[PDB]
Protein backbone atom coordinates (compact mmCIF):
# COMPACT_ATOMS: atom_id res chain seq x y z
CA UNK A 1 0.00 0.00 0.00
CA UNK A 2 2.65 2.53 -1.09
CA UNK A 3 1.17 5.69 -2.74
CA UNK A 4 2.78 6.50 -6.10
CA UNK A 5 4.17 10.01 -6.80
CA UNK A 6 1.88 12.53 -8.55
CA UNK A 7 1.97 16.27 -8.79
CA UNK A 8 -0.40 18.88 -10.07
CA UNK A 9 0.77 20.89 -13.05
CA UNK A 10 -0.82 22.72 -15.98
CA UNK A 11 -0.17 22.69 -19.69
CA UNK A 12 -1.55 25.65 -21.64
CA UNK A 13 -3.65 26.43 -18.52
CA UNK A 14 -5.20 22.93 -18.42
CA UNK A 15 -4.79 20.90 -15.21
CA UNK A 16 -2.62 17.80 -15.45
CA UNK A 17 -1.75 15.12 -12.87
CA UNK A 18 1.83 13.97 -13.69
CA UNK A 19 3.20 10.59 -12.51
CA UNK A 20 6.80 11.15 -11.20
CA UNK A 21 8.99 8.30 -12.49
CA UNK A 22 12.76 8.48 -12.05
CA UNK A 23 13.07 5.09 -13.77
CA UNK A 24 11.42 6.29 -17.01
CA UNK A 25 13.86 7.58 -19.56
CA UNK A 26 11.35 9.74 -21.50
CA UNK A 27 8.59 12.06 -20.42
CA UNK A 28 5.36 11.03 -22.12
CA UNK A 29 1.97 12.63 -22.56
CA UNK A 30 -1.14 10.70 -23.67
CA UNK A 31 -2.72 11.75 -26.98
CA UNK A 32 -6.00 12.32 -25.04
CA UNK A 33 -4.16 14.81 -22.80
CA UNK A 34 -2.36 16.54 -25.71
CA UNK A 35 -5.79 16.97 -27.34
CA UNK A 36 -7.37 18.19 -24.10
CA UNK A 37 -4.56 20.68 -23.52
CA UNK A 38 -4.98 21.86 -27.14
CA UNK A 39 -1.30 21.18 -28.05
CA UNK A 40 -1.68 18.75 -31.02
CA UNK A 41 -0.36 21.61 -33.15
CA UNK A 42 2.97 21.16 -31.29
CA UNK A 43 3.16 17.39 -32.00
CA UNK A 44 5.86 16.71 -34.64
CA UNK A 45 4.56 13.60 -36.29
CA UNK A 46 7.89 13.00 -37.99
CA UNK A 47 8.85 11.35 -34.67
CA UNK A 48 6.00 8.81 -35.05
CA UNK A 49 7.29 5.47 -33.77
CA UNK A 50 10.41 6.69 -31.95
CA UNK A 51 10.50 5.23 -28.48
CA UNK A 52 13.33 4.51 -26.07
CA UNK A 53 11.39 2.14 -23.87
CA UNK A 54 9.32 -0.99 -24.52
CA UNK A 55 5.56 -0.55 -24.34
CA UNK A 56 2.20 -1.46 -25.69
CA UNK A 57 1.24 1.69 -27.70
CA UNK A 58 2.54 3.68 -30.63
CA UNK A 59 4.36 6.96 -30.30
CA UNK A 60 2.40 9.62 -32.33
CA UNK A 61 5.07 12.28 -32.29
CA UNK A 62 7.26 14.55 -30.29
CA UNK A 63 6.63 17.85 -28.60
CA UNK A 64 9.95 19.65 -28.77
CA UNK A 65 8.88 22.46 -26.53
CA UNK A 66 5.88 23.05 -24.33
CA UNK A 67 5.78 24.90 -20.99
CA UNK A 68 4.71 22.75 -18.05
CA UNK A 69 3.46 24.91 -15.26
CA UNK A 70 4.25 23.84 -11.68
CA UNK A 71 3.06 26.28 -9.01
CA UNK A 72 4.22 29.69 -10.36
CA UNK A 73 6.99 28.15 -12.54
CA UNK A 74 6.72 27.59 -16.30
CA UNK A 75 9.22 24.85 -17.12
CA UNK A 76 10.26 24.35 -20.79
CA UNK A 77 9.89 20.61 -21.49
CA UNK A 78 10.27 18.08 -24.31
CA UNK A 79 8.11 14.96 -24.45
CA UNK A 80 6.61 12.32 -26.71
CA UNK A 81 2.96 11.45 -27.17
CA UNK A 82 1.70 7.93 -26.71
CA UNK A 83 -1.56 6.94 -28.37
CA UNK A 84 -2.78 5.70 -24.97
CA UNK A 85 -1.34 5.87 -21.51
CA UNK A 86 -2.90 5.05 -18.06
CA UNK A 87 -1.98 8.48 -16.73
CA UNK A 88 -2.25 11.78 -18.66
CA UNK A 89 1.41 12.58 -18.10
CA UNK A 90 4.51 10.59 -17.04
CA UNK A 91 7.31 12.91 -15.83
CA UNK A 92 10.55 11.00 -16.45
CA UNK A 93 14.19 11.38 -15.71
CA UNK A 94 14.87 13.49 -18.83
CA UNK A 95 12.77 16.36 -17.49
CA UNK A 96 13.50 15.70 -13.82
CA UNK A 97 17.21 16.12 -14.74
CA UNK A 98 16.56 19.06 -17.14
CA UNK A 99 15.15 21.10 -14.25
CA UNK A 100 17.51 19.70 -11.70
CA UNK A 101 14.65 18.45 -9.57
CA UNK A 102 14.65 16.87 -6.08
CA UNK A 103 12.17 14.07 -5.32
CA UNK A 104 12.06 14.62 -1.54
CA UNK A 105 10.21 11.78 0.12
CA UNK A 106 10.82 13.11 3.64
CA UNK A 107 8.91 16.38 2.97
CA UNK A 108 6.77 14.67 0.30
CA UNK A 109 7.56 17.42 -2.22
CA UNK A 110 9.06 17.75 -5.67
CA UNK A 111 11.60 20.56 -5.73
CA UNK A 112 12.33 22.39 -8.95
CA UNK A 113 16.11 22.89 -8.88
CA UNK A 114 16.16 25.99 -10.95
CA UNK A 115 14.01 28.01 -8.65
CA UNK A 116 13.63 26.05 -5.37
CA UNK A 117 9.89 26.17 -5.98
CA UNK A 118 8.21 23.12 -4.42
CA UNK A 119 5.00 21.29 -5.11
CA UNK A 120 3.50 18.68 -2.90
CA UNK A 121 2.96 15.11 -3.91
CA UNK A 122 -0.71 14.25 -4.10
CA UNK A 123 -2.50 12.31 -1.35
CA UNK A 124 -4.13 8.99 -2.30
CA UNK A 125 -7.62 10.63 -2.45
CA UNK A 126 -6.46 13.00 -5.25
CA UNK A 127 -4.74 10.37 -7.46
CA UNK A 128 -6.44 9.98 -10.89
CA UNK B 1 18.94 13.60 -25.93
CA UNK B 2 20.67 10.73 -24.01
CA UNK B 3 19.72 10.45 -20.32
CA UNK B 4 21.94 8.60 -17.78
CA UNK B 5 19.68 6.48 -15.54
CA UNK B 6 20.06 6.69 -11.77
CA UNK B 7 22.27 4.02 -10.09
CA UNK B 8 23.92 3.98 -6.69
CA UNK B 9 26.55 1.73 -5.17
CA UNK B 10 25.31 -0.31 -2.31
CA UNK B 11 26.35 -3.50 -0.59
CA UNK B 12 24.30 -6.49 0.46
CA UNK B 13 25.98 -8.85 3.03
CA UNK B 14 29.33 -7.31 1.98
CA UNK B 15 28.76 -7.86 -1.82
CA UNK B 16 28.73 -4.79 -4.12
CA UNK B 17 25.42 -4.09 -5.88
CA UNK B 18 24.67 -1.28 -8.33
CA UNK B 19 21.06 -0.31 -7.56
CA UNK B 20 18.69 1.26 -10.14
CA UNK B 21 16.69 4.00 -8.45
CA UNK B 22 13.11 3.98 -9.69
CA UNK B 23 10.52 6.27 -8.07
CA UNK B 24 7.91 4.85 -10.41
CA UNK B 25 8.47 1.23 -9.22
CA UNK B 26 6.11 0.24 -6.49
CA UNK B 27 8.39 -2.56 -5.15
CA UNK B 28 12.07 -3.09 -4.60
CA UNK B 29 13.33 -6.07 -6.51
CA UNK B 30 16.48 -8.09 -6.53
CA UNK B 31 17.34 -10.62 -9.20
CA UNK B 32 17.74 -14.27 -8.16
CA UNK B 33 21.34 -14.24 -9.55
CA UNK B 34 22.13 -11.25 -7.29
CA UNK B 35 20.41 -12.83 -4.27
CA UNK B 36 22.62 -15.88 -4.92
CA UNK B 37 25.80 -13.77 -5.42
CA UNK B 38 25.06 -11.90 -2.17
CA UNK B 39 24.55 -15.19 -0.26
CA UNK B 40 21.08 -14.23 1.01
CA UNK B 41 18.92 -17.07 -0.54
CA UNK B 42 18.54 -18.26 3.04
CA UNK B 43 16.45 -15.11 3.60
CA UNK B 44 14.15 -15.64 0.59
CA UNK B 45 10.67 -16.60 1.77
CA UNK B 46 9.40 -18.69 -1.16
CA UNK B 47 5.74 -18.68 0.03
CA UNK B 48 5.50 -15.30 -1.76
CA UNK B 49 5.91 -15.39 -5.48
CA UNK B 50 8.65 -13.77 -8.53
CA UNK B 51 10.58 -16.44 -6.61
CA UNK B 52 10.00 -15.16 -3.11
CA UNK B 53 10.38 -12.35 -0.64
CA UNK B 54 13.16 -11.13 1.69
CA UNK B 55 11.33 -9.65 4.65
CA UNK B 56 14.23 -7.92 6.32
CA UNK B 57 17.81 -7.61 5.14
CA UNK B 58 20.36 -4.84 5.74
CA UNK B 59 21.29 -2.94 2.56
CA UNK B 60 24.43 -0.90 3.05
CA UNK B 61 24.75 2.54 1.49
CA UNK B 62 27.94 4.40 2.37
CA UNK B 63 28.33 3.78 6.13
CA UNK B 64 24.66 2.97 6.88
CA UNK B 65 22.92 -0.42 7.18
CA UNK B 66 19.32 0.15 6.20
CA UNK B 67 16.66 -2.49 6.83
CA UNK B 68 14.93 -3.23 3.53
CA UNK B 69 12.33 -5.68 2.31
CA UNK B 70 12.28 -6.78 -1.29
CA UNK B 71 11.07 -9.50 -3.62
CA UNK B 72 13.20 -11.73 -5.80
CA UNK B 73 12.64 -11.94 -9.53
CA UNK B 74 13.74 -15.12 -11.34
CA UNK B 75 15.40 -13.03 -14.06
CA UNK B 76 15.84 -9.38 -13.76
CA UNK B 77 18.50 -8.03 -16.03
CA UNK B 78 19.58 -5.71 -13.29
CA UNK B 79 20.71 -7.01 -9.94
CA UNK B 80 18.61 -4.55 -7.97
CA UNK B 81 15.77 -2.05 -8.47
CA UNK B 82 15.34 0.30 -5.53
CA UNK B 83 11.63 1.16 -5.56
CA UNK B 84 9.33 3.69 -3.98
CA UNK B 85 8.58 1.40 -1.00
CA UNK B 86 12.20 1.55 0.19
CA UNK B 87 12.83 5.12 -0.97
CA UNK B 88 9.79 6.05 1.17
CA UNK B 89 10.71 3.90 4.16
CA UNK B 90 14.12 5.58 4.37
CA UNK B 91 12.65 8.99 3.60
CA UNK B 92 15.11 9.46 0.80
CA UNK B 93 15.59 12.39 -1.57
CA UNK B 94 16.52 11.93 -5.20
CA UNK B 95 18.43 15.15 -5.63
CA UNK B 96 19.21 15.59 -9.27
CA UNK B 97 20.77 19.08 -8.69
CA UNK B 98 23.39 17.59 -6.37
CA UNK B 99 23.25 14.20 -8.15
CA UNK B 100 22.92 12.32 -4.83
CA UNK B 101 20.48 10.00 -3.11
CA UNK B 102 19.89 11.38 0.34
CA UNK B 103 19.06 8.83 3.05
CA UNK B 104 16.53 10.66 5.15
CA UNK B 105 16.64 8.37 8.20
CA UNK B 106 20.42 9.04 8.67
CA UNK B 107 21.41 12.20 6.76
CA UNK B 108 23.89 10.23 4.65
CA UNK B 109 24.13 10.64 0.88
CA UNK B 110 25.63 8.73 -1.97
CA UNK B 111 26.35 9.81 -5.52
CA UNK B 112 24.51 8.61 -8.57
CA UNK B 113 26.95 6.73 -10.71
CA UNK B 114 28.48 8.29 -13.87
CA UNK B 115 27.71 6.80 -17.28
CA UNK B 116 31.04 4.94 -17.48
CA UNK B 117 30.26 3.25 -14.13
CA UNK B 118 26.83 1.78 -14.97
CA UNK B 119 26.13 -1.97 -15.33
CA UNK B 120 25.64 -3.92 -18.66
CL1 LIG C 1 12.91 16.84 -28.82
CL1 LIG D 1 30.34 -10.31 -5.08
Amino acid sequence: QVVMLYINCKVNGHPVKAFVDSGAQMTIMSQACAERCNIMRLVDRRWAGIAKGVGTQKIIGRVHLAQVQIEGDFLPCSFSILEEQPMDMLLGLDMLKRHQCSIDLKKNVLVIGTTGSQTTFLPEGELP
